[PDB]
Parts: structure tokens; C-alpha cells; sequence
């Protein structure tokens, strides 16, 4: 274990900032997620061959979709890492070990479609799971992979702790159910404005890593403007893509989903920062001051958008 990753000296560096972008070399992204867990976790975390042969068989059940793919698993997973750096003594050694993990495993064999969508289709994983459908079938697959021969990353955990991280990465991955995040968000408001936000209540951890989830899963609106503009067409695509598939099934989608409604665009962008990104990055640089840059990223995001429906970009 004398092998170390290491990034070209701009990657080593820029990999540090919330705003980092993994760039569109699909072969380096393994590579990137390898020296995140080895700085956030240790060399010694995991059995090398053991997560390299983890990565590919979850890069594999990864959909080519145009948003929910390989390239968001990476990316949703450095938001964690840039978090989990900014916040270092306030994890233990299982959360860090269960959150990178969860976040490369939360969109696990996403086809780009919302719960919604399967719900009206009347698809057997809405039967299987009545709420947090996608979510639920990610958490299965990610123990599915954890039960393939040699793919076991957390073999050298007590039992305890093994049951521990499992529940940590379920919890984590439930939580990127946007639907959970409102109540969530608002439970986490209400408990640092009373002064009742205690770290050590398990229960209040949870949340907290829940909203984090939420900020990492959310993370497109926080980089710099040409990443959040061309990361916007792919999110649409995906949109664009199961509005159709409402039509259909003879039902009018929401206008965000409607691709006659293209023109539209920039005011639904509007209404989800101050609806949902804000909040989100607002009430998580409340608990933890250091991601005051995935705010201050959020919030000029958002000034770009007015800027779209003022005609000046
Ligand atoms: N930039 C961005 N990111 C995520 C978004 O999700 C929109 C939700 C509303 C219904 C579908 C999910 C939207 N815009
Ligand atoms: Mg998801
Ligand atoms: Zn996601």
C-alpha cells in the first residue's frame, strides 16, 4: 500500500475547491475518486484491488443517460469530498468511508427518469418500493455489488460497523429523494435557530448528512457559470426526454419538462434557486460555515439566470 494517486499539479490543486470541474476524460475519473477516498479517508481505508474492482462494476451499472450517468456519480461524490475537507474533525471514520461511497453508488442504473414518471407508467420498481422509488432500487443495487465475489470494500470492518456503514449509505441515499428534502431542510431550520442542533443526537446527524447529500446531489448549481449553463442542457435533456414519455401516456407534463416550452427555461431555473438550491446551500453554510462557498457559487449562479431573462446573456 506504498502506492499512492496522485493528479497533475492543476487537478491536485483545483480538486481541493467546491467548483471543481472532473473534466470530460471519462479513463481519469476511477483515478479522481482513488485520491479523493485516500485524503478524506486514508491509504489504508480499503484493499486497493478491492475498490478498483468496486468502481468498475458500479462505473458498469451506470446508465448512458445524458445527466444521471458515471460523470454525476464522480461529480456528486467531490462535492462530498470538498465538504468532508472543509469539515475534518467534525466526521467520524465509517462517515467518511459511507459517504464518498454513497454518493459514487446514489443514482446507481438511473434510465433519466423521475419517480413520477415510473409511478404513472406503472413501473414494477414503484410496485417493489411506493416511495423513494429510484432511491430504494439505488440502495439495492449498491449491496448487490457489495455482494459480488472480491468486491467487498468493507471486508475488513467489525460486524458493528459494517451494519453501521450500510445504514449510513442508506440513509444517505433515501435522502437524494428531493421529495424528503423539503421537510428535511425545514426540521434542520427550525433546530439551529432553537439552538436544539446537537451532533451528538444520531437522529440530527442523520438530517445533517441528509442535507449534505441534498447540497452534493445539487452541486451543478454551485460552479462556475459555463460548468452550471452546460451542465443545465443535459439536466433538460433528461426532462425533455420523460415529458415526452408523459405525453405518451396521454398526460401533460410539468412545463419543465415540456420541450415546446424551451423558451421557459430560464425562469424554471429561477424559481428552482430560490425554491430549492438557496434554501438548501442557505440552511447547510448555517451548520457547517466552511461550504460558504457552494452558497456564494449558488447565489451567482442565480444572478447569471436573471441575467439570461434580462436578454444580456
Ligand atoms: N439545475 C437544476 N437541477 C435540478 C433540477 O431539478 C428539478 C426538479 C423539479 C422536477 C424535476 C426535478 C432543476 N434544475
Ligand atoms: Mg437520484
Ligand atoms: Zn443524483
Amino acid at each position: 500500500g506504498l502506492m499512492q494517486f496522485t493528479l497533475p499539479v492543476r487537478l491536485c490543486k483545483e480538486i481541493e475547491l467546491f467548483h471543481f470541474d472532473i473534466g470530460p476524460f471519462e479513463n481519469m475519473w476511477p483515478g479522481i475518486f482513488v485520491y479523493m477516498v485516500h485524503r478524506s479517508c486514508g491509504t489504508s481505508c480499503f484493499e486497493l484491488e478491492k475498490l478498483c474492482r468496486f468502481i468498475m462494476s458500479v462505473k458498469k451499472n451506470y446508465r448512458r443517460v445524458p445527466y444521471h450517468n458515471w460523470k454525476h456519480a464522480v461529480t456528486v461524490a467531490h462535492c462530498m469530498y470538498a465538504i468532508l475537507q472543509n469539515n475534518h474533525t467534525l466526521f467520524t471514520d465509517l462517515e467518511r468511508k459511507g459517504l464518498l461511497i454513497a454518493c459514487l453508488c446514489h443514482d446507481l442504473d438511473h434510465r433519466g427518469f423521475s419517480n413520477s414518471y415510473l409511478q404513472k407508467f406503472d413501473h414494477p420498481l414503484a410496485a417493489l418500493y411506493s416511495t423513494s422509488t429510484m432511491e430504494q432500487h439505488h440502495f439495492s443495487q449498491t449491496v448487490s455489488i457489495l455482494q459480488l465475489e472480491g468486491h467487498n470494500i468493507f471486508s475488513t470492518l467489525s460486524s458493528s460497523e459494517y451494519e453501521q456503514v450500510l445504514e449510513i449509505i442508506r440513509k444517505a441515499i433515501i435522502a437524494t429523494d428531493l421529495a424528503l428534502y423539503f421537510g428535511n431542510r425545514k426540521q434542520l431550520e427550525e433546530m439551529y435557530q432553537t439552538g436544539s442542533l446537537n451532533l451528538n443526537n444520531q437522529s440530527h446527524r442523520d438530517r445533517v448528512i441528509g442535507l449534505m447529500m441534498t447540497a452534493c446531489d445539487l452541486c451543478s448549481v454551485t460552479k462556475l457559470w459555463p460548468v452550471t449553463k452546460l451542465t443545465a442542457n443535459d439536466i433538460y435533456a433528461e426532462f425533455w426526454a420523460e415529458g415526452d414519455e408523459m405525453k405518451k401516456l396521454g398526460i401533460q407534463p410539468i412545463p419543465m419538462m415540456d420541450r415546446d416550452k424551451k423558451d421557459e427555461v430560464p425562469q424554471g431555473q429561477l424559481g428552482f434557486y430560490n425554491a430549492v438550491a438557496i434554501p438548501c446551500y442557505t440552511t447547510l453554510t448555517q451548520i457547517l460555515p466552511p461550504t460558504e462557498p457552494l452558497l456564494k457559487a449558488c447565489r451567482d449562479n442565480l444572478s447569471q439566470w436573471e441575467k439570461v431573462i434580462r436578454g444580456e446573456e
